């Protein structure tokens, strides 16, 4: 492997230069003790020359994100609808890399700002490196890829101030989706849980386009592809994600992190929707619109096989942030299509990262690297790493026996364009009329949701545009979430002071699909990495015996668990002071600790109280843990009889309630609904 | 070999993307078969973006240049003198790349330009890079490395029109001359034979700079190097040179490569001189001057070792183009002086290799990796190959145990400054008067050259002179060359119409030194690789079995012999069409060739005639072989008797006669002296 | 106009830094009259970091070339033709910078190599920047873009040794060249005396490709650009050009400096072949194909308007090596063709700036600059030189009024495709049939050469 071969141990020996020279580089060399520095002194230059140029620009987008390595191994051999490699016989493994993501923060913004969300999956196949470069959302805002400057400079903050950071919640951005209906679908995920996931293992990946499966013999199909989280879909509440932004901006990727030192690296199961060309319009839109979804009820999914990320890189900077991918990645047995979107990012990933690198020998970056050998008449250029042995770089040659050969469908397992593809018409900067329906898929995903669910996307609707200063915007917004539904329309305008407009019903429908809903997907499959917090004291000894037996009955079921006190001791992992139930699954609360719940020195005035009420706002399942339960509930207004609360004197019965209740996550019945 | 874990081999197998997909580079993919192109094909895309971004920018100076492979070995156990580990055992071996150059020229000009011209080393020891960057000329034109870019600015081309290329002869190089007196002595030096070498074999390197060789016990010494070619100094004359810039370009580069290939890699003797400390001004000028040579009688030449060039390389451009040398590259046992032209080019080479590289990652490109191991803690910047280990790089630290460890005199065989060094007085920026004679070392020189010599000088100055359109301009040279010889400002200005300003005696003296002239420095102790042409014809076949005969007899003695002909066929390498007196160090012509001397659709008029005129004119042994001469001696003006002119039946006896005219190089007897 | 706002004067006043402190720049400041230099001289490093970074890299092609500022002068109104704003008026004058250039040789190398040699022309229009980028010979070696690094490297320096500059005289370029037959019609002109011009002064211009001409109607012809020259062609022999390499490298950068200085600034006569859409086909070859040419005797020349240079740069660096010249850059009423080779080539121009330019706000460098108002929603990037008034730079606003307004056929003078253009068939990486002979061509070439 590429990385191995550039891997550098520090961790013996004395300081050297770049060159090899052992130097110091702790004192500036001076005219005399209380001196000039001089200019000869090249170790001082070396040093701060290199921290001064250690900077690189941010990607334009995605700037905030984290990535891992792994595998993903086949489970048949595909050869019937794919000439892929990767995918050629049961049980072959491929190295991976991903990158998850946001989109509109730059590069220290908070994980659990509300937003699309990237997933990019790298696999360093046997027939050369493949990208599928994807987000958490399975819809895109925009139809034509030379929008893209468009919505980006309006989510982004405003040009003048540049305020506000990681945000939709702003004129520019609303004033865009008011005025570009496209943006209707992927602002409903948006805005529902999809904008704020649990972490990175708790949402899916998609391509987001229509891609084609070409076989051997030169037949070809259209895909969709689909990562489904073997973890779980789960979401964050909006108060939630506000608090976590500020306590913890590295959440995700601390979140990822840790799983995968533990051993619980998240996996997914990679799958296609696989339909005839001849379906391309007959799902009631267009395949080519990357605004619509295949509905799971129109084609179902086949697992491929597994995606499994476990280690973490050595050297964030040289890994995650260098990492470059690219849709034109592409391998023999995979295809584009005529997607006006996909179109334009072929040419903007490529074109991208001479701006990152500053130099177009980028792909030489050992993360970048394929796993099989290079042959071909690209050379020099700034960074160049290797040295090229035909002294002949040019075809058709003789002087190197016309080599390097051309591959295609015929021989050398080339690349080759699905043969069936034609193009007719006119040379146009038109739409097509097949993508003009803006409407009704944001409606089949509304419908879907919970009706909590439904609330919670109008109530971040409501917050978002009721922070818009101008009427005109709020007024244009209100006409096309109308457009959607008039009850949406209702409600977010009874928040902002305006009246809806009235009903239109032209693309209303009662319609349903599948596999969109978060609250409705079942409990957890899995409750390993969910983090309880046991909130104790030192004042007590029994209270610290509670914490220690409730630590150990959870720690065997993989749960991460933070015993809080006052003050650090043996058996204490936080400080009042530091913790926050932005930082747990679960909350207990050992009765022993009863009395912090009802001031000091070492932590906030109702520091231990706060962490108990918020887990129990926020929807999460909370507890008190010994037998005299009454007084934390009581004084923390948490009713007994409530769903996802939890008093027992049993430790035993304790943990299987409370398990049951991390598993199911969160309890919606907390939260209020409109008339 | 020395750069093998580097090298592509592309001599089999398909082609692929830089991340190894197999794919065609031929056809633009296109809608129909006379249609437009489209944007997906990333075939087409990555291979022009690569080709749209090979160029990097040409060094500020020293542009244009060759380089080579080779070896450094040690001629004895120099501990006594320095701590430098490459100079510590009899026989030990460091592996050396050295780029040869002119200096004002940019990179496609000649190699045969008039100019100074470059000659650095890189020692790949095992105490890290230890980089000599020198000229062929010991000293330099200014006094402080601010001035650099006044020099450089007037001696290349003027900024409204970028003329005229790779030559000081226009008005503003002579303005800056004439302004700076300093610049007289390297001026003196680039109107000599050492402004027009023969090869890059046949001059000399000099570090220019005193240094300090450093011991082990912090004692030091001041040293100047001297690398002495092993080949003999021998030069052009100028009008050759002038023709050769035409004829071949690439003529200095051509000639180090078949050198090499043919397993003649030139060698030299790496020297110093070694004063003590005591003696910086004890010489009638100041060691800090780099205006000033120490002559050969004040201190004797230590041989230090044999540096031997002996491969060429795999990729110019990743290896001769992207070496980036340093004066900072130094190593324990050496350190710099308080020379201000040395102390600021220590800046100049780190910074400028961030323009060449684009990024600050320059030192890990194959040619400039050290042979050593690299601990520290610099991290990041475009370009970053490596994957470092150690996640606490910062000093001090206890998380990684204190690692990497600091190194200095006591521990780690750490560099340090020469601990008898220091500095006293103000902060000034005044110019020592210890550097103001400007003069006498210039007449120094020009009193070491013989008449012939001295009379070649005086010609480079009439011409270039000539063509300065400023009448102000040259009275202010005459002034200027006045200083350092009445007689040579008499006979520069008799040729440009002005008169001499009157003798002015200050600086006037007759003291020689040995070692600066070409012309007295005796005959080439080597003939290996000197060009012998024999001038033959296809009419006659008596004339190719002369010429076969006479390739054997030279090709024997290392020779390389071109037979010119009418036409190519077995026997023959060139045609007259192609042939040129520059392409030879001798030329021969055979007496069954006698007709060619007296027009033909292979070759313009009198070209047979041409060669042997050229040859004879510019000093080269030439002769005839046969025994009949006198049509081809009457026909080109050559007087039989005339020396290093040839006439012999006998093949053995002309050639024994002719390699004596090779070594003795040139015949200066047919060079008019003024009177 | 964008280059008299940024002409810097230095005939008089005290030296400063680049931020308007008068210093000093002759001595380094040490630590004693005898001591090191000290860190803390700004002045020092200011000073050398500019130096240290003067140098840009050359053009990837035509490194080697030479430019001057002049006049374009339309002869007529031609909007019966064409909806091109500088030619919609007799009279009508534009300013136009050229650069003149080899094609194969490095930075230095000399004007008096053989070779194919650039003629780029810079129209400042009244409706945006319009360049022609063209050769001094009508065809090109290659007929897909995808070639052209091929075709480059093999003219090029052998990569091992970078031996022999500024030649096609080498195994390599003659090895592509038996390869690729293709390449025999350019070769026969190189090998011509249209390889070793006289000057820039005496020789022509090509546009070397089919373009189209496009009508306010929406009606379009197809087109061949040319610039005769009306000094006379003219060439050296090669044994001369041969010394004059050695002798005066600037043989013909010099010799367009001192006709201008002189007041005998070179002219051409802009013309176009006019040809209709339907005779793509009709001539035996393919007006897509850039190896051939039409005949003199098949359309014959339209006198456009006149080109005059008679102005040289004041700054060469700034002026001539840093004008960047795009196919890309066109106007409403010309359009581009389905010419493989010219197809590619509008990718390239735009990269290509990138590396040398080092950031994308090359088209801000004075050179580079219109000479009417830029009204876009292009922002940042490194040299950003603009300070945008706009803070709402995104389609489609309400906050900025719904401004920048789009342009198309029927708004704002909109540059739009040829709407009579289509495209049909399957998605193929194949070459037509229509551009397999190779050879007709470099013959008719050869046929009408006088026999020395
Ligand atoms: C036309 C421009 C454009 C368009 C229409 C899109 N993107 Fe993109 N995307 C970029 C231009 C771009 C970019 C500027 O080229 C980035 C920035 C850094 C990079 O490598 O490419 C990028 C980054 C980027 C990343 C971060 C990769 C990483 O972790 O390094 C993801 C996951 C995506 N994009 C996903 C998408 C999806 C799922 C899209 C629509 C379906 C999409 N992009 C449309
Ligand atoms: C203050 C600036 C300055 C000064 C006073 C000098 N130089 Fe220098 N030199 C440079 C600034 C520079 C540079 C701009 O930094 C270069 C350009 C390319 C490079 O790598 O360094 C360079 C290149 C360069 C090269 C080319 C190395 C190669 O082949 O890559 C040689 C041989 C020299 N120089 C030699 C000298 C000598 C013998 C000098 C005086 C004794 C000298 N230079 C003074
Ligand atoms: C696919 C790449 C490619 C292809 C097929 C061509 N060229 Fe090109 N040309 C370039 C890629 C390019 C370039 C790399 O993009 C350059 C170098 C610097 C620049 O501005 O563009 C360039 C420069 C360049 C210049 C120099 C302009 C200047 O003075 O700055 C001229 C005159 C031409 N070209 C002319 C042509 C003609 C007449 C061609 C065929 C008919 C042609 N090129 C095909
Ligand atoms: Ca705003
Ligand atoms: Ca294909
Ligand atoms: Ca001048
Ligand atoms: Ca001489
Ligand atoms: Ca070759
Ligand atoms: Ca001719
Ligand atoms: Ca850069
Ligand atoms: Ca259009």
């Amino acid at each position: 492997s590429p990385l191995a071969a550039y891997e550098v141990d520090d961790s013996t020996g004395y300081l050297t230069s770049d060159v090899g020279g052992p130097i110091q580089d702790q004192t500036s060399l001076k005219a005399g003790i209380r001196g000039p520095t001089l200019l000869e002194d090249f170790m001082f230059r070396q040093k701060i020359q290199h921290f001064d140029h250690e900077r690189v620009p941010e990607r334009a987008v995605h700037a905030r994100g984290a990535g891992a390595h792994g595998t993903f191994t086949s489970y048949a051999d595909w050869s019937n609808i794919t000439a892929a490699s990767f995918l050629n016989a049961t049980g072959k493994q491929t190295p991976v890399f991903v990158r998850f993501s946001t989109v509109a923060g730059s590069r220290g913004s908070a994980d659990t700002a509300r937003d699309v969300h990237g997933f990019a999956t790298r696999f360093y196949t046997d027939e050369g490196n493949f990208d599928i470069v994807g987000n958490n959302i399975p819809v895109f805002f925009i139809q034509d890829a030379i929008q893209f400057p468009d919505l980006i400079h309006s989510v982004k903050p405003r040009p003048d101030n540049e305020i506000p950071q990681a945000a939709t919640a702003h004129d520019s951005a609303w004033d865009f989706f008011s005025q570009q209906p496209s943006t209707m679908h992927t602002l409903f995920w948006a805005m529902s849980g999809h904008g704020i996931p649990r972490s990175y293992r708790h949402m899916d990946g998609f391509g987001v386009h229509t891609f084609r499966f070409v076989k051997d013999d030169g037949s070809s199909k259209l895909i969709k592809w689909h990562f489904k989280s073997r973890q779980g879909k789960a979401s964050l509440v909006w108060e939630e994600a506000q608090v976590l932004s500020g306590k913890n901006a590295d959440f995700h990727r601390q979140d990822l992190w840790d799983a995968i030192e533990s051993g619980n690296g998240p996996e997914w199961d990679v799958c296609v929707q696989i339909v005839d060309e001849s379906q391309a319009q007959a799902f009631g839109f267009d395949l080519l619109d990357p605004t619509k979804i295949i509905p799971f009820e129109y084609a179902p999914l086949t697992k491929l096989g597994l995606l499994k990320l476990d280690r973490n890189p050595t050297n964030y900077f040289a890994e995650t942030e260098q990492v470059m991918f690219q849709p034109g990645h592409i391998v023999r047995g995979i295809d584009f299509t005529e997607d006006p979107l996909l179109q334009g990012r072929l040419f903007s990933y490529l074109d991208t990262q001479l701006n990152r690198n500053g130099g177009p020998n980028f792909e030489q970056l050992p993360i970048n690297m394929p796993r099989v050998p290079i042959h071909n008449n690209n050379r020099d250029g700034a960074g160049q790493m290797f040295i090229h042995r035909n002294k002949y770089p040019y075809t058709p040659n003789t002087l190197n026996s016309g080599y390097p050969r051309q591959a295609n469908q015929n021989a050398g397992r080339g690349f080759f364009t699905a043969p069936g593809r034609t193009a007719s018409g006119a040379l146009v900067r038109e739409v097509s009329p097949t993508f003009n329906d803006h409407w009704s898929q944001p409606r089949l995903f509304f419908n879907s949701l919970t009706p909590v669910e439904q609330q919670f996307l109008v109530n971040a609707m409501r917050f978002e545009i009721s922070l818009v200063k101008s009427e005109e915007v709020k007024k244009n917004v209100l006409t096309q979430l109308n457009r959607v539904s008039h009850d949406v329309a209702v409600r977010v305008a009874a928040a902002i002071g305006l009246g809806a407009p009235d009903a239109d019903d032209t693309y209303y429908h009662n319609n349903k699909t599948a596999g969109v809903s978060i609250v409705g997907s079942g409990p957890l499959p899995t409750i390993k990495t969910l983090r309880v917090g046991i909130l104790a004291t030192t004042s007590e000894s029994s209270a610290l015996d509670q914490a220690a037996q409730l630590r150990t009955r959870l720690e065997k079921d993989g749960l991460v668990v933070t015993v809080v006190a006052e003050t650090l001791r043996e058996g204490v992992d936080q400080t009042y002071s530091t913790a926050d139930a932005t930082g747990f699954d679960g909350v207990v609360v050992v009765d022993g600790a009863a009395a912090l719940f009802a001031s000091s020195p070492l932590f906030p005035t109702g520091r231990p109280l706060q962490i108990f009420v918020d887990a129990y706002r926020w929807g999460k399942p909370v507890g008190v843990c010994g037998g005299k339960s009454s007084e934390v509930l009581d004084a923390a207004d948490v009713p007994e009889d409530g769903d996802g609360v939890y008093s027992e004197e049993s430790v035993d019965m304790f943990v299987e309630e409370f398990e049951k209740g991390l598993a199911t996550f969160r309890f919606t019945d907390r939260f209020a609904l409109d008339s």
